[PDB]
């Protein structure tokens, strides 16, 4: 086998250290797989209740003759709400890497769950993608604030809605959980000229192949 | 037999509480390294009182073509950019709800922090033309960071 | 190693100067990496209240 | 789509 561990790198490339210099040194043993383990952790959640509040005032003057005069005032206040689009959800998340390899262009998919049902399944679009994620690191980095998971659209234009029942049970003891279902990223290889290419190199092509030829240790 | 003459004038003001305001940040990019970055597109968090309002990636309106070391985009004598939209096609404004607008009508300020920057480097192709398209700087960031010492 | 500093340019490209002419002189030493450090700073912020 | 509205009114008429 050219790739004993089942990873994108051959036995010679691993043993000779001729790979991405961000790979942990243990993963340059032909028996240990270069393998990123990325997870997402929510830090808090923000609810934007989209009700339409209204208010208006008024004044009236009138004069009648058969002499009679009148003057009056008025003020009204209203509140409207859509029951299928009752609020918007914003989760602040952060990616961790506890593997042996860096992942490029990290794109996690996450379920948002509330009381035994998945409200949304979001895949990270442009605003939420992390360019680099080295092992034993996070995105965003340690001294920075977490991301904002605002949108469910492919183009980052549609906010994440919840209806009226979920909104009512959300203003109670119930909490929203976040769970990562999968993460897609890239690995680096050098092409003809010594340039690192991380675009046609999908990690998911190897996940199910590394998980079937190896034992797991944590 | 009767007559009448009436007159009235109303005035109203409505608001949405999930789209209570729009935010426009004026930003500028800096470069303190040894190499220029082409097609600079940063990613920024807008933080208000311990919670992130939005994470915005630079789209076409806010991308800087050249950024030489020790220089800024825009240049020194120009006014800062407008970080105005949040979607891919620069057609969706950055919203804030009613509670954030109320606390923002106080001493609370919005902080901006760069979470990453992506750009291109330049190489000469087969014929001697400089190419800066498939040459992503973010392929070398971790590798340079892992084999070096940092000095400021 | 062809790239001692780990940047996209080789030892010979850097030492020989046959790289981007906008790279600092510092970074044509094979031990100093050509590496941009970009940061964003906010000048002011504007709020459009859509009543 | 649900809506709830409230309102007040004062007046004065002299003959
Ligand atoms: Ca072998
Ligand atoms: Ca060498």
């Amino acid at each position: 086998e050219s790739n004993t561990a089942g990873d994108p790198y051959t036995d010679y490339q691993k043993a000779s250290g001729s790979i991405d210099k961000a790979i942990k040194l243990e993963a340059r043993d032909p028996l240990v797989a270069a393998y990123p383990v990325v997870g997402v952790g929510m830090e808090n959640l923000i609810i934007s209740t989209n009700e339409h509040a209204s208010s208006d005032q008024g004044k009236t003057v009138s004069r009648a003759t058969t002499v009679q005069d009148s003057n009056g005032e008025s003020w009204n206040t209203g509140l409207s709400i859509n029951k299928g689009e009752s609020a918007y959800i914003n989760a602040n998340v952060r990616y961790y890497n506890t593997g042996t390899a860096p992942m490029y262009k990290v794109t996690p998919t996450t379920n948002l769950v509330l009381d035994g049902e998945t409200l949304a399944t979001i895949k990270a679009q442009d605003n939420q993608i992390g360019n680099n994620l080295s092992p034993n690191e996070t995105y965003p980095k340690k001294g920075l604030s977490p991301l904002a998971l605002n949108t469910m659209d492919q183009f980052n234009a549609r906010l994440i809605p919840i209806n009226y029942d979920q909104l009512k049970k959300l203003d109670s003891g119930k909490q929203i959980k976040l769970e990562t279902t999968q993460v897609s990223g890239n690995y680096g290889t050098k092409n003809s000229q010594g340039q690192i290419i991380t675009e046609g190199n999908s990690w998911s092509n190897y996940i199910s192949q590394i998980d079937s030829v190896s034992a797991s240790i944590i």
